[PDB]
């Protein structure tokens, strides 16, 4: 799977 990363914002 894969590790949730937050956007800009």
């Amino acid at each position: 799977s894969f590790n949730p990363y937050e956007p800009e914002l």
